[PDB]
């Protein structure tokens, strides 16, 4: 059910060395940087965007750096990745990538200066792959009557490592197939289970690789050491992205910089705290059941001492939405070991049913346990609309409806300045 | 601070220009007929080769290795060497000799017998071992032991360098001399602890495991593992098994792929004793780090229970603690069921983390002794795990407070699949 | 442009998924008992590893190597395998096999004899070869060659990829396709001339030499060199002695000091025939090229005059010239003394970069004819440097526009530390 | 053994916790508007930022450079900063402070005037200085020449640290603090000579140039070299070419080719003082490497007549040379043109490797004189270019046993290009 080499979302866009695969995400910390990425195939290429502002007009040049890798029998293209800087908030910017030979042009918006009371509308996307039925989401997303911002991406991106020896081409379709959309406006990327790429049988040991060499992340800006983890703030949201597949035991990297970024946290400035996730740690469906335990098993107490608003996570091939409970109160033998009811605690939702290569995952632990308030086997996405500092709107479209229907919904009160009871 | 002073008898530096020190050796292929062979020369770079000889045959041979260096902070590492000897005849003596171009100093080992079902081998356990007076008194109770282990198993936390400031790495190098009288003339099998991490990005060092790394080499590639921290060996009648606490293990990352696919390669008719290492404890009742092993306890045990692992070593807890036999598996969120049963197709589950580190004993406990708990006690000791054949072996502990020749614990183990009759 | 087409008979791809191409071997250490096999394989990276076994016996081993990949602008290579086999017994016929995993090819080679004072051997010599219609003539004609060519000693200039839009590599993988016949069977000895230097920083390509490293390795480690670029080894009764004229040569550089401790070592006891192999010649009277050879003269050529070179071979021209037995070693700035005289005790210089490169030849000549040169004549071909004893060794030229058992230049060489007589034509 | 003891007061460290010693600078781009910052910390790495400011405005800017570290048979170094400072202002003083993090120290440099056809400027002469107790007489009478040198044109050969055992690098870091109190407050050119080559595979250290390499940094980029070894830069109304005696340079190496084309870049309108810098002498009639330089000769001497050099330095010799005009560009092999002829379109070649090095002179002269020899002496000491204007430039040579006023040989360059008189 992937789409054939040969379909119009993977068209080549024509010229000599005309850049492919434009992609952009959030470049710094707060919001006033922007990483730009692209691939050119014909020959290497100038590293360096021309842009300005609607307002200015001003055009000033970044300059960036080049690299490529092979994998296997396969050979990269020429990517490049170049950040712009000390950009304006709220504001809308040009910007053009192969300078020596083909031009293309593309724009995108800067988010307002980070604030307590500032609205904002995250797309939630994960396992997109490139099947007939990814494509379909990706229309429903764009199409949205309520205009999503940003694309909060929870992981497995091309599902290239399906194809034999991972064919990495399978890499390049996706990048020109998703460009329509992050070429406009920054993903946020998080690394699942299909990007680990882990693959001795070929002589290919090295986590993360394809993935990382295409897809890179502002990480240094939080301080962290590695790009499978890191945060970033956005108009009234601290954003904290997680790697399943990274180690984290006491003492480890990832361990450690999460419970220092958890402290930096200041909720009247950035009220709504948002964990991104590829595992779920709450999971009624059968696969991949309790998969995500050993994460909860050291993470889950943290986020509910910090008041975690949702957490989202993908690789199950389905949609649900947890009610706010927790877990945390088991010692070995006192036998407490079910979850609870807990207003401090975030809401969990599963929403890594965009398409993939065109399976569901349909079958559910029965009976639905109490700490699971909504779940279903469709494709489709979401969307988190923060209004402000109190109250955020979920809504979680079908690909079988309409693209303003909402088959589920449901409103966040925020845990810091408005810890109702949400059920 | 109990740390033996850095002018004390066991630090000190074998004399003569470039004289190898630190001197120390582990197995180096899969099946016991290989040796890496490592040291340390520190007036300049000086000869990676090994001359050695076998006392049957008397034919001097020449191996040729690698020289290495690193830095950590302000501090600069003297010349690292590791060179593997190969093709070594089975149960039989070799000597060997470094420092072949200044100052030469030799030494021997025994490789082990060929890998079977019936032959037996003792197998010493010390777990964070430091450099404290206490650390001294175990490694002395060890090499008195009348049982007289032939291969240590080291379950983590080496040197404790990493609690002086910068992470004074002289302190790997003192720890190098000292354990030189022992780890010299017999393999110990390393595992990475908590305290050889070393992720300190305050002073810009990040790369974890980089001075343990440098400094003790494993035969990883031997079971196709790709990396140094999950590794697999075979020794007389053992299949050892060596787990990374601190490295990733979710389902998909390579230490987690490889340990999967490595129990299915398992051959308990020709290795019937299986022995897993790991640094934290995934059975443990003392406060000091309490369930820290839940989380690879979830992914693992499961496995470990399939398998019939007959026994899994810990440390990273400063005392001693066996478990009965007994597993927590049947957990479903939902279904309440989350206390430890008996199960005597599971492992049992032994803390011996207690041979000295830094002065200190981890004595507070969960009262009272919880149904899981078969022994413990917070004294400083070592292990020994002698195997007799493919049913029995016999698993003892000594305290420092004791005779040399004083079992305080000790307990037969019937073996998981040979012969799986209630050993409680 | 009279290179071959791409649709070229030499340039066929083996059949077979990931069948070895470009197969080539060359001497492996210092005394012949070693052999590196190298080839590309296309499909996937497959194996390092050589089946071998002797002719006579028949025990097959295996010997495992190493594979490099490398990028030259916008083009990508292929997998590349270099192997060693060492330990092998002298005078021996040897089988291999590379493909292991997929597609098996086989070849065989015969070590040469142990080094000895009277040891026969025959050496071709071929230079500027390129992969012109030309270039395909003459190594037909040595192939074909009744004097049987069982080693090319190879002044330099390989592929002449570097002449393609963006030095074109493809050019490197159809040559090493078409040198196949040859070079597969018999090892090749490399020399590195300035088509190898491929500096390009136009288009970002700043390292010297990076294809020509990256597919011919050499034993260079076996003289104690430490570059590739320059090194020695023994075969039969020969000392060979190979030079870089595009890396560095002043005093006190790494080639500078290699030469000089090299220089010493050899004993013509043991290896009567004193052979050095470099690019540019040190004298020539064409004008092609006229007088670039003189700075590593001015740093050279004592030191080969003192040492007894039997004979010097270079390329870089695309003609042929021998010269006389000369030397120019006496000039001081001011004396006067800057012309080439006669010197019994000098090596004979010869130009023999003829093979055919991509099908021009030099034929502007300075005239009249120099005292300092014997022979000389724009014709394409190739030579052989054929050792009888300790004493004789007969070296010929043969034209390709001849029958291949015709020497159209022909000079018996007296040796110069065992028959040191005059030896003039 | 006439080199200076280790407790010298010229060796002393500077005090106080990881105190920034051996600390030097050079220019930092083509034109004269940027600067080299280099520095040596010895207890731990220390932070690469240096602070600096005009002394008129003062407002002060930070700019970050990069520690590295080297290794040399059992020698290891310490942590060694590079930091360029750009956009400077012309015929400005500038302060600057290296050290920030613990102990500070400051130190200033005035930047040259702007480049054009007839601004003055002084340059001092020194080669193959070492540090002997003459190397420190002869920087001695270079700090008082009433002439005051503004930048050191350094032809080679700098610690002579390679004559130790095992090269003690030690020496290395001795001469750094020594010539210190010279070039931290005005740039020194700096030149390879074939004491900087350590090339010692008996002990496995066969890269070329290894520790020079890491402790001194040449612009090399922006004259689009590859190497740092050769390279070009202009001061004032100077185009100075630095070339290295001891890399390749036949037909088609890199260095042959910069060179070709470099020439074809000077502008005499612009620059009208073209000045080259190598180690080995071109024209030498002492014993000592008496016709070493020929190799380089033969390719380069024609390319110099063409090209109307005005003066070639070199050094190597332990001596002092002045040479006529005169060429040896006519030789054909079998045309018996051998000998050197007054030729009013060659430089001047001048040998000034007297400052000291490890205490012992070049006195074997080749007897009589050759013509092309206009002056020589086998005395220490150090030479003065003083640049007046377009067409007239005075040289001096000054000896270490003469008052630092005294010019023991001196003479009027007419420019070649302005005013080519027979001088
Ligand atoms: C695999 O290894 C295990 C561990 O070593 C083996 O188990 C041991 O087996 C040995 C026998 O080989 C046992 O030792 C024997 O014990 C008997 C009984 O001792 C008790 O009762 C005596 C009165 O009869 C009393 O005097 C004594 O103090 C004790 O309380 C001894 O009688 C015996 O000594 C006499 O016989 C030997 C044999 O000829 C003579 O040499 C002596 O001179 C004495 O006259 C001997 O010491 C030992 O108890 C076992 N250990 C354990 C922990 O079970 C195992 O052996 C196999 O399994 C056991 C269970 C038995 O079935 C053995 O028969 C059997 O071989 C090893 N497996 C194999 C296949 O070998
Ligand atoms: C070393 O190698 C040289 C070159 O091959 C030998 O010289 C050659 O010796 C051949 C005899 O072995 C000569 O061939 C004969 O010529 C005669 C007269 O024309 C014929 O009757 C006869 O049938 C052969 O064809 C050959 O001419 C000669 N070549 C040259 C260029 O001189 C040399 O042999 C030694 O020197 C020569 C001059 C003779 O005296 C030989 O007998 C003598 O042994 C070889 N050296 C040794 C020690 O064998
Ligand atoms: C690596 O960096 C550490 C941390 O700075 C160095 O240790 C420090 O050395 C300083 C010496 O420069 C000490 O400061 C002095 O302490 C003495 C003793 O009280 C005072 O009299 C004096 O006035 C200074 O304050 C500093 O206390 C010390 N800090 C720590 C945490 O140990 C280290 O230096 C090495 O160790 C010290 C103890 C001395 O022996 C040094 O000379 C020695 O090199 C640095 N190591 C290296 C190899 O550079
Ligand atoms: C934050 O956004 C919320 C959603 O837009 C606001 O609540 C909405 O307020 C409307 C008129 O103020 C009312 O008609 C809507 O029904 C209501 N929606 C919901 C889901 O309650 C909210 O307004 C404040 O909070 C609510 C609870 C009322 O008390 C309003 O009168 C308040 O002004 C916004 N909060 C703030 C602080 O702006
Ligand atoms: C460039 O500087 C030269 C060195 O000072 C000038 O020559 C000097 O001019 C002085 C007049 O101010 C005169 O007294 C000095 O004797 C003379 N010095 C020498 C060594 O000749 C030079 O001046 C021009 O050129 C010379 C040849 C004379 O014709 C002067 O009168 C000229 O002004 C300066 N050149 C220029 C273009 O300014
Ligand atoms: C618990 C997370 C890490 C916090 C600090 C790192 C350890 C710093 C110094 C050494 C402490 C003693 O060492 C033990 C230990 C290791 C780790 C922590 C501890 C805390 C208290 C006592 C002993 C703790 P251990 O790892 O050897 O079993
Ligand atoms: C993908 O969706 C877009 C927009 O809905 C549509 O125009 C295009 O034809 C689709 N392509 C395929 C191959 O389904
Ligand atoms: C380096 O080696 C020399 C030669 O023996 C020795 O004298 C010197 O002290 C050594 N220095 C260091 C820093 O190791
Ligand atoms: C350590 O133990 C050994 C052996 O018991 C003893 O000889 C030595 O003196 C002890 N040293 C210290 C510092 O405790
Ligand atoms: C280092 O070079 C020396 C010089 O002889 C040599 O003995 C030694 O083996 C070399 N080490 C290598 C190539 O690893
Ligand atoms: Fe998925
Ligand atoms: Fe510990
Ligand atoms: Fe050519
Ligand atoms: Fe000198
Ligand atoms: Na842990
Ligand atoms: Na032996
Ligand atoms: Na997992
Ligand atoms: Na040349
Ligand atoms: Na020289
Ligand atoms: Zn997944
Ligand atoms: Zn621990
Ligand atoms: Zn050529
Ligand atoms: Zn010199």
């Amino acid at each position: 059910r992937d789409m054939p080499l040969d379909s119009d979302v993977f068209r080549v866009p024509p010229g000599y060395n005309a850049p492919q695969q434009v992609h952009i995400t959030q470049g710094d910390l707060v919001g006033r940087a922007m990483i730009i990425s692209w691939v050119t195939m014909d020959e290497p290429g100038s590293s360096a965007v021309r842009y300005w502002s609607e307002k200015n007009g001003r055009k000033r040049i970044a300059k960036g750096k080049m690299s490529t890798y092979r994998f296997f029998n396969y050979s990269s293209g020429f990517i490049h990745h170049t950040t712009i800087r000390k950009l304006k908030y709220n504001t809308k910017y040009y910007y053009e990538v192969g300078l020596r030979n083909t031009t293309r042009r593309f724009s995108f918006i800067t988010p307002p200066q980070t604030g307590l009371d500032v609205p904002y509308t995250f797309g939630l996307i994960g396992d997109l792959g490139q099947s007939f039925d990814s494509n379909t989401t990706l229309s429903h997303y764009e199409l949205s009557p309520k205009k999503g911002q940003t694309v909060l991406f929870v992981g497995d991106l091309s599902y290239a490592d399906r194809y034999p020896n991972h064919d990495n081409v399978r890499w390049d379709t996706w990048g020109r197939f998703t460009e329509r959309s992050v070429a406009y406006q920054p993903w946020i990327w998080t690394a699942g289970n299909h990007e680990i790429e882990f693959a001795p049988e070929i002589n290919e040991t090295e986590p993360f690789k394809p993935f990382s060499y295409r897809y890179h992340v502002p990480y240094e800006a939080s301080q962290s050491t590695s790009p499978f983890w890191y945060s970033i703030k956005r108009a009234s949201a601290h954003i904290i992205v997680l790697s399943s597949y990274s180690a984290y035991g006491r003492g480890t990297p990832q361990y450690t910089w999460l419970k220092k970024e958890l402290r930096k946290v200041k909720r009247s400035e950035t009220p709504w705290l948002i964990v991104l996730m590829h595992s779920p740690l709450y999971n009624s469906y059968n696969h991949h059941f309790m998969e995500g335990e050993a994460m909860r098993t050291k993470f889950e107490a943290w986020f509910v001492k910090y008041k975690v608003d949702v957490v989202f996570a993908g690789h199950v091939h389905a949609y649900e939405r947890s009610e706010r409970v927790s877990n945390i109160a088991y010692k070995i033998t006192n036998g407490l070991c079910t979850p609870v009811k807990d207003q401090s605690a975030p809401v969990y939702i599963t929403i890594g049913d965009a398409g993939n290569y065109g399976v569901i995952d349909s079958n559910m632990i029965q009976p639905q346990p109490e700490y699971s308030a909504f779940r279903e086997a469709s494709f489709g996405h979401g969307m988190f609309d923060i209004k402000n500092r109190t109250h955020a709107h979920f809504s979680w479209n079908r690909n079988q409806d309409g693209v303003a229907v909402e088959a589920d919904s449901v409103w966040f009160f925020n845990r810091h300045w408005y810890p109702v009871d949400d059920s």
